[PDB]
RNA sequence: ACAU
DNA sequence: CGATGT
């Protein structure tokens, strides 16, 4: 119903998909952004929206910060709640470094906690989320 | 169908 | 038009 504006916006964009993959978090109010993500070669938009995620958790929580998480992927908030990233994406040489981060992302979740809200953004209502890449 |  | 996902 209403924007929880006290909130960090994360977003994937890509060139192709499978394809270059990078993302970014933002603040929602303002649209400071926050981090990003040194572009991966290859991988898949999920792959990249659920890396965003988890980089927002653990941005958060090494900042002692309360706020939710928006993101308009619908299958990387059900990844990071199975924290299981469930790609289709062929293991070989050139997706081996996106593979190693989705792994090593599911070993973050399976070895700390958190509280934050991961929250889907509205699109329909709302418009593009705050950190969208306009591509 | 929905979400990208 | 193509692909990634539940
Ligand atoms: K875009
Ligand atoms: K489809
Ligand atoms: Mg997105
Ligand atoms: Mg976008």
């Amino acid at each position: 119903e209403e924007i929880i504006w006290e909130s960090l916006s994360v977003d994937v964009g890509s060139q192709g998909n499978p394809g270059i993959v990078e993302y970014k978090g933002v603040d929602t109010k303002t649209g400071e952004v926050l981090f990003e993500r040194e572009p991966i070669p290859i991988g898949t938009n999920n792959m990249g929206e659920f890396l965003a995620i988890v980089h927002g958790l653990r941005y958060l929580k090494e900042r002692n910060s309360r706020k939710p998480i928006y993101s308009d992927s619908q299958t990387a908030i059900k990844w990071v709640k199975d924290k299981k990233a469930k790609s289709t994406l062929v293991r070989n040489e050139e997706t081996a470094l996106i593979w190693k981060l989705v792994d090593e992302a599911e070993e973050w979740l399976n070895t700390h906690t958190y509280e934050t809200p991961i929250l889907k953004w509205q699109t329909d209502k709302w418009g593009e989320i705050k950190a969208d890449y306009g591509r």
